[PDB]
DNA sequence: AGGCTGGCAGCAGAATAACCGGTGGCAGCAGCTGACCACAACCGATTTTCTGACC
């Protein structure tokens, strides 16, 4: 499926386009590396054919996930552990793994809690990387102008 | 049978990542003052010494 043209997205570097498909030699034998290029600090990613859905390279998404990512961010639900350690720890692996509808989780509750209180730089960082993550997907997703996809997470943190 | 004498050898030293609770400091300021300048006047003799009339 991965020919070029593509918009593929990495677990917690974002969403990358593809250019080239390296045939580098490892061990004598030429395996499929795809290169990738992720814009937020221009980094090449090169992996090889088949070990990028284990490692978790990841489709656009285009349909009603979009919408259930919609009512996960304006869902009832806001619930943490005691300590801020144990809680860091948890938003931090829901983070890490890389799917759409937990960083949606991680920045409404991340979003609520900031809008409440005011936790940290730590977690004001995590919360930046989580919501610049979430809004280049949808916006590289819907193809529906970066910014107006900041403009339309408004909407929906005002829900 | 070892020992304590002898050089011999080797070495130290000197000179040239966040939360929560609590508690005391602290600064800012209306709000009693309360002692204090402080002008500013007002009198209390005081002494001189004319001023005014007295016979």
């Amino acid at each position: 499926i991965f020919k070029v043209g593509d918009t593929v997205v990495y677990p917690h570097h974002g969403a990358a386009l593809v250019e080239a498909i390296e045939t580098r030699t490892i061990k004598g034998e030429q395996k499929e590396y795809l290169v990738l290029k992720v814009a937020q600090g221009d980094l090449t990613v090169r992996v090889p054919a088949e070990n990028a859905e284990y490692v978790g390279v990841r489709d656009v998404v285009g349909q009603e996930g979009l919408d259930k990512v919609f009512q996960v961010l304006r869902a009832p639900h806001t619930e943490e552990p005691t300590n801020w350690s144990r809680r860091y720890k948890a938003n931090l692996e829901k983070l890490a793994s890389g799917d759409v509808n937990k960083v949606a989780e991680v920045v409404r509750d991340l979003w609520r809690r900031d809008q409440e209180r005011g936790l940290s730089a730590g977690e004001k960082r995590m919360l930046a990387k989580a919501r610049q993550i979430l809004v280049g997907e949808l916006a590289l997703a819907e193809s529906t102008d970066d910014a107006k996809a900041e403009t339309i997470l408004d909407e929906v943190l005002a829900a």
